[PDB]
Parts: C-alpha cells; sequence; structure tokens
C-alpha cells in the first residue's frame, strides 16, 4: 500500500513590462528567473521523483523577452552599469531595493550590512551593493559554479558582475528548454492558467462572491466578462501549445478559485484535471476526505489539496531548521498513509518562488534533504499530474456542486470588497465598456486586487502605475 504525493509548483508574475515605453518597472521576473524558474524543475536532474508544475502565460512571456534580451528592466540597467554612470535616481532605488529586502536571509552578507550603515558609497562601495544585489537572488545551479566569487562576499569588480550577469542569462535562456526536457522525459506534468491569471469566477459571475461572504460590498457590474473569461482560457491554451506542442490538459485555477460556473468553462475548453484548495472541499460537501480524485459533474476531475502541508512548506518551514522540517513532513505523511486503507493522493500545491528566500541558503538545504529522503522511500510513489489522473488503484468520488471561493480563506476579500479594491474594480468596470485590445484582459490579473490597499505592498506604486496603464491603453 502506497501514499501518492503530487507536488505542483505554481509558477506566475504579472506583467511588469509597462505599454507605453515598453520598460520593465520592476525586476521580480529577473530575479525570480535566475533563482526558481530554473532551478525548481533542475532539481529533477538531480532527484529521481516527480515534480509537476504551472507556468503561466503572462510569466512565459516575460521569460522569453528577457531570454531574447529583448527586457529592458530598468533596476537591471542600474545593476549592470559602471557606478560612475549611475543616475542619482539610480543609486536611490539600488539602496531601497537592498532596504526592503534587507533582512531575508538570501541578503545575509557582512558587506551588505557594513554597505547599508555608511552615510555615502564610493565607486567600490557600489560596485559590491551591485553585485550582492545580483548574488542573492543566486539559485542552486549557479551557487555552486560560482561559488567562490559567492564566498568572496566583497571587492567585486564590473568584469566580475558581467561575468555574473552572462551566466544570469544563460540560466534564463535555458528555462523553457528544461521545463520541455522534464516534461517530455515523463519527470513532471506542466500545466498552464489562464492568459493572465485572473479570477475566473468573479468574471463570470461576480455575485459568486456572495456564497462566502454575504457582507462584502462590491461594485455595479454594470459590463459582461464572461467573454473575457473564455479569452483568458483559450489564449493560454494556445500559448501552451507554441511552448509544448500540445494544448494543455491541466490548468491550475489563479488562487485555487473554482466556482460552479467556473469549473463548467475549464470542461468546455477541453481540460481535464485541475486542483483547488481543501477549504473549497469543507465548504461544498459536509464530509469529504482531500485524498480521493474527484469528479465535477462526471466532466472533470478535481483534486483538492493538503492545505497544512501545503502551508507548511509555503509559510512555516523557513522557521524551522531544515533537516526538523524534513522529518515533521515525512512523519505526517507517514500519519496520512497509515490511518487510510486505500492508497490517498495527497496533493502539495502552492507557489512554487515565493518562500524559499526566507529559508536558510534559499530552501536548497530544505529541498536536497526532502527530495534525497522522498526518493528513498518506499512507501511514497510521487506522482505526475498525469499519474494521478489515470491512477486506478485509488478512491474516488463525485460530487455536483462547490461553493465558490479561493486558497485565501476560502473567499475573495483578497481581491474584492474594501474601498481601495472596488475602486479598482469600477476602474476596470468603465474601461471596459470602452476596451478595444486585449490589454482589458491584462488589467484583469489578480494580482493588482492584491496589492490595492493593504498596507503591507512593496512597491505597491509600481502596481498601480502599471495597472492604470494598462487599463489606459486598453481603450486606445
Ligand atoms: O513588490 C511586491 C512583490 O512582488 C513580487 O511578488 C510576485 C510573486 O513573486 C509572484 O509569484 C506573484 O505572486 C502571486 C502568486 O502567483 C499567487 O499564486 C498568489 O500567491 O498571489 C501572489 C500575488 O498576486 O506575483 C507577485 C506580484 O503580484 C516579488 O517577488 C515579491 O518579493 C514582492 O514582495
Amino acid at each position: 500500500k502506497k501514499l501518492f504525493l503530487v507536488f505542483w509548483w505554481h509558477m506566475h508574475q504579472p506583467l511588469y513590462r509597462e505599454p507605453y515605453t515598453g520598460e520593465y518597472l520592476l525586476p521580480w521576473t529577473f530575479f525570480h528567473a535566475v533563482k526558481d524558474y530554473y532551478d525548481m524543475p533542475a532539481y529533477l536532474k538531480d532527484f529521481e521523483i516527480k515534480l509537476n508544475f504551472n507556468l503561466t502565460p503572462v510569466l512565459i512571456d516575460q521569460i522569453q523577452e528577457y531570454a531574447q534580451g529583448k527586457a529592458k528592466d530598468v533596476f537591471l540597467e542600474a545593476i549592470r552599469k559602471d557606478p560612475d554612470d549611475l543616475e542619482k535616481e539610480e543609486v536611490e532605488k539600488l539602496i531601497e531595493f537592498t532596504k526592503l529586502n534587507y533582512e531575508k536571509p538570501i541578503y545575509r552578507f557582512e558587506r551588505i550590512r557594513e554597505l547599508m550603515n555608511k552615510e555615502k558609497l564610493n565607486r567600490e562601495e557600489l560596485l559590491d551593493l551591485q553585485t550582492l544585489n545580483l548574488l542573492a537572488w543566486c539559485g542552486r545551479t549557479l551557487r555552486k559554479d560560482l561559488k567562490d566569487l559567492l564566498n568572496k562576499g566583497r571587492n567585486y569588480t564590473q568584469e566580475e558582475k558581467e561575468y555574473v550577469l552572462n551566466k544570469y542569462f544563460e540560466i534564463i535562456k535555458k528555462t523553457l528548454s528544461i521545463y520541455r526536457e522534464i516534461k517530455e522525459e515523463g519527470k513532471g506534468s506542466v500545466s498552464t492558467s489562464p492568459y493572465y491569471h485572473p479570477l475566473i469566477p468573479i468574471l463570470l459571475n461576480p455575485n459568486c462572491v456572495y456564497e462566502t461572504t454575504p457582507n462584502v460590498k462590491i461594485p455595479d457590474f454594470a459590463v459582461s466578462f464572461r467573454e473575457d473569461a473564455s479569452k483568458h482560457v483559450e489564449l493560454a491554451k494556445e500559448k501552451y501549445f507554441e511552448i509544448f506542442g500540445e494544448h494543455p490538459v491541466y490548468m491550475w485555477p489563479p488562487e485555487a478559485s473554482v466556482s460552479n460556473e467556473a469549473l463548467e468553462l475549464y470542461y468546455e475548453k477541453g481540460i481535464n484535471m485541475l486542483a483547488t484548495d481543501e477549504v473549497i472541499l469543507k465548504n461544498s460537501v459536509e464530509r469529504a476526505s482531500p485524498y480521493l480524485r474527484y469528479y465535477f459533474r462526471e466532466l472533470i476531475s478535481v483534486f483538492f489539496r493538503d492545505k497544512t502541508l501545503s502551508d507548511l512548506i509555503g509559510f512555516s518551514y523557513h522557521a524551522w531548521n531544515a533537516e526538523d522540517a524534513v522529518r515533521d513532513f515525512i512523519g505526517r505523511l507517514k500519519k496520512i498513509h497509515e490511518s487510510v486503507d486505500f492508497q490517498p493522493v495527497v496533493f502539495v500545491v502552492l507557489d512554487g518562488e515565493n518562500c524559499w528566500e526566507y529559508y536558510e541558503e534559499n530552501g536548497i538545504p530544505f529541498l536536497e534533504k526532502l527530495y534525497s529522503t522522498l526518493e528513498k522511500e518506499e512507501w511514497i510513489e510521487t506522482l505526475t499530474l498525469e499519474e494521478a489522473m489515470r491512477k486506478e488503484d485509488v478512491k474516488t468520488e463525485v460530487i455536483e456542486s462547490v461553493k465558490a471561493g479561493t486558497w485565501f480563506d476560502g473567499n475573495f476579500l483578497k481581491w474584492i470588497g474594501n474601498k481601495e479594491k472596488n475602486e479598482y474594480w469600477k476602474i476596470l468596470i468603465e474601461a471596459k465598456k470602452k476596451a478595444k485590445n486585449d490589454y482589458i484582459l491584462v488589467a484583469e490579473g489578480s494580482d493588482w486586487f492584491w496589492w490595492q490597499g493593504e498596507e503591507k505592498a512593496p512597491f505597491v506604486e509600481v502596481f498601480d502605475k502599471l495597472f492604470r496603464s494598462f487599463v489606459r491603453r486598453a481603450q486606445e
């Protein structure tokens, strides 16, 4: 009797490319590309387990633009320049970026502490600040390759910075290829999401928020977004086909968000399986285990993620010693294994790139220990999404209705409901009446609403500039 374990790492960035200038106004796609988007599937070269990935199409577009050398990334320009060529504003942006990231474990360089405690920085000090900002985001692969430059910790030259930059772009250029490789070799399945990561249930029916939060205030949705909901899914199928040569049959619904209408749309668009959150299951069925494969109306397969296990990795284990965390995770799997006489399917689904910066050494000790341990546990079998979809020796249940929600509290309050978020929806509703191109789809991304107030929102003014620029561009 096995326990089936299914990792599904979700990779996404909203579009940071300002549509009038073409400038990438934040570097987060670059930094997560060099730190996480190649390195997470690259573990499959070293560990004989299965790991699955979601790539949003908008993320794929940006990875391609960086790989082609076309991304005009303003922060990265300030890193690349000789410090004698830095504008005053670029020095300020470099220091502010450092300050925002200063307390993260991946920024724990003695030299960063020295530089941030100095009233003025000279050219050699600025070179160190530029190069250490780059190296703080070094991924697993290059942390071995560049180990000697990493252990320097200071006294970097322009030549060394450019060498690091060159290696980083090498990583980006081979990133889509590694997803094709691990997919073709059967080491993982790759899914995608509706194109710009929108909240499909709200686009289909804004009143679905009242299935969970009767007291929420929403704006007057005086225009239909239902056709846009279909377009996000259709365009995503085509982008996926461009990369992989096939239409996707698995999708990750953004924010785990489902509704009866959203599930019908995914079925109509040929999606065979998705996953969502355990809280949705609890809200929808009186008594139901997340270790079964579910069939929504016999139309589409649904797995409900194990929220506890997923949140332990995504939010808890950065605060743990790595060996202890792996022992805790395996011991929880052992308890699940011993708790049922059938073979449970355990979905661990979470963002694939956001938790690691808070772990010791970027989560590399934790993941290496976790994966090394898993590959040797005879009673655990990790599965691709395809294997999980088709596994016969598993328990199964038909479900007829879900209560609309997300993986954040089972409801939509992170994206709608307060004055500031509602103002964004009002702006979008009015723009949609006048919309002339697909930039309206960009503005439907969940990210813009996530950050709109909110007191914890790094660079929130940039997200606001982007959202409003996409809204304006959509009407021209
Ligand atoms: O400056 C704020 C913030 O920006 C960047 O965060 C991005 C994440 O890295 C990226 O994965 C994505 O995050 C969303 C997840 O995909 C999604 O599943 C859910 O968890 O919501 C997230 C927010 O929408 O997008 C955000 C930006 O929207 C940057 O990496 C952070 O360090 C930085 O704090």
